């Protein structure tokens, strides 16, 4: 940087303490990544300053000549990856395209069927305290309490007894591979919509190591922040049929001037994903996951579902006699960052929780890889064994230090 | 750049070319700015890898404490600059600040008094195309036909009758000083909450331009990105006594993961907004405004409500006999950016309408000042006097490239 260390030492001073902290912890936030240089200097560009209401070539101011290249830059560079018949671009979150999408074929106090969120379900599929659990009626479908894999028949039961108007699936912490021709069976049955928010799992489909939701649903949601590796920022992916309807939910529907430099910086992060490397990076999240959670059993963890599909896991602290409170906790101490997360049919609160949620999308950007997450599990069952023992800590702490230098 | 231009020229192509037409235009579009070097490097930080659900030292995310300080900055100075008591730095868009209000306050359905939309109120102030409108049960209050000042007896009376729970003040095209006094008297009147959506002119508030509407409001939504020149953002004053109900509104009600990076740049831009020289910046942009609506009237143009007050004025066109969309097409031919807006009991449709908005922000900002303002009332003139003469255009286009080099 140059302008903001003389305009702003208080604020570049903060950055800086933030950019070093994410280069020295051991990142397993399973929602977190580490955006490219390109990535962010789209974010810093002058198209911040640009009022670009409506879409390419349809909107209501002009001058919009340039960021409209930019914008449908990102629509068909997200119509490739994901092999949509349309995509929205605009939306500023992942709480904002789910809002859009429910804006768009739901009226208020609609039923809608989601998963529980104990059991992986996201704020966004029906809390009492988010606007989707407020404005409409939402009931849930759980995974098996043994295998914690989604209960199908339990999904097909719920839809058939409330009869939803729609359908969620996907997941905030749901550690296995989502049957989305199964949804779309048990939504046609009822009659229901199919909305699957991909959010955590989109570089894995992008990559063709998840099932692509697209063929199944009616809407797809996903943010473009986690494993897709892109800006923070949400986007919808429809077909033909639902395009306008999904736009006018987005503009004048739910938001106003979409974010220009946001959506240069998604056209680049979708350019990155179309590459071969990404593909071989995709499949190092994936591979590093079941390796880290091999080396989490040989350690004596318990995993939610026994292992992982995907970029993320469960560890059930349960036979530990450990709250996910606990761990988290002490885990920060060593400079390991992780989530506590409930466990399907947790006996706590979603305060304190009986387990962790941990993901390799941040870690394999950085480079690590099988030998890393040997290690990672190690550090891991050396902390959680020995929670009141400093010099076990401290040993932590210098083993986090050797991993990221 | 650096990093942009190897990995995707198609982005930096094209964002070069917005780069430059940002400084070959006239850019008289009444809610656009130029931000600092340092705000858009804020924007383009490494923040925009964080997860930080919640707020300040009470986030569902560990590793906060950098972006908490980052966060604070935000809040403190924001609190410094309009002197409120709480300050909510997350809103994505001046349309989720809206959103998060209604929803902390309002049910499905209830009465909201807003500004009529065709005399100069917002989008999310109760169109039926807008979730505010589709939501809540919107009602207006006019201006005078005459003056086109707000009638404030209309606003009472439109209050006693519908007897809303919510009174919205503030406006996307209104070019005189609002009398919040009168606002808050009539909700007190009425046992309403007053809601002050003070987006245009949040800077000229800033600088002790406008009367501040913090003192009479009990909640004051804002964008952060037009009068106070700050990146694109919404951001929602109010005092103690709503504080907490606000935040949860925002999370986990509305949002879910703020924009960490955005809210750096937000602390920039209100960083920049404390110095002297903004005050200076900013009654430049009023003496600019009112300079050019003088100069107008000296080309024969008529000004809804005769002048300005603030940054904005409106040209009514039907002296003319042209229409908002005739003189915003050919202006943008000789490298002038207008809006078409709709005038006060305008005979036209809100698609093509009777008036063009102009504001003086973004001009001043590259340095325009009183002179300048003389030439681009002429040049109007020359144009909108002249429309079937390629001659005149081009003369203007020769004169537009001579005020920005």
């Amino acid at each position: 940087m140059k302008y903001l260390p003389q305009q702003d030492p208080q604020v570049f001073a903060a950055i800086e303490q933030e950019r070093k902290r994410q280069h020295a912890k051991i990142e397993l936030i399973a929602s977190e990544n580490f955006v490219s240089r390109a990535v962010m200097e789209a974010q810093g560009s002058v198209l911040t300053n640009k009022y670009a209401e409506g879409y390419p070539g349809r909107r209501y101011y002009g001058g919009c000549e340039y960021v409209d290249i930019v914008e449908e830059l990102a629509r068909e560079r997200a119509k490739q990856l994901f092999g949509a018949e349309h995509a929205n671009v605009q939306p500023h979150s992942g709480a904002q395209a789910n809002m859009a999408v429910y804006f768009t074929v739901l009226e208020h106090g609609d039923t809608v069927l989601g998963m529980n969120l104990s059991h992986g379900g996201h704020l966004t599929h029906g809390s009492p305290v988010n606007f989707s659990g407020v404005q409409y009626n939402f009931v849930a479908y759980g995974v098996d309490p043994e295998t914690h894999v989604i209960d199908y028949d339990d999904v097909r039961e719920k839809a058939r007894l409330h009869r939803p108007k729609l359908i969620v699936a996907a997941a905030a912490a749901y550690p296995r591979i989502i049957d989305f021709a199964k949804f779309r069976e048990i939504a046609d049955e009822v009659g229901a919509y199919l909305m699957v928010d991909m959010a955590h799992i989109a570089g894995l489909v992008a990559a063709g190591l998840h099932p692509n939701p697209v063929p199944y649903a009616h809407f797809v949601t996903t943010t473009t922040h986690k494993t897709l590796r892109g800006p923070r920022g949400g986007m919808i992916l429809c077909q033909e049929q639902f395009a306008k309807q999904i736009d006018k939910a987005i503009f004048p529907g739910i938001q106003g001037g979409p974010l220009m430099h946001v959506i240069a910086a998604k056209a680049v992060a979708f350019g990155e994903a179309l590459q071969d490397d990404f593909k071989a990076y995709a499949k190092r999240v994936v591979d590093n996951a079941k390796r880290l959670a091999s080396a989490l059993q040989n350690e004596g963890f318990t995993l939610v579902s026994g292992g992982t599909d995907n970029h993320l896991l469960l560890v059930d602290l349960r036979p530990q006699q450990l709250t996910g409170k606990t761990a988290e906790k002490v885990l920060d101490e060593v400079g390991i960052t992780v989530n506590k997360n409930t466990i399907p049919y947790d006996p706590e609160s979603p305060f304190v929780t009986s387990g962790i949620r941990i993901g390799t999308a941040a870690v394999t950007t950085r480079g690590f890889g099988l030998e890393e997450m040997d290690e990672i599990a190690a550090i891991i069952g050396l902390v959680l064994k020995n929670v009141g023992s400093e010099q076990a800590l401290e040993e932590a702490r210098q083993r986090v230090a050797a991993l990221t230098d």
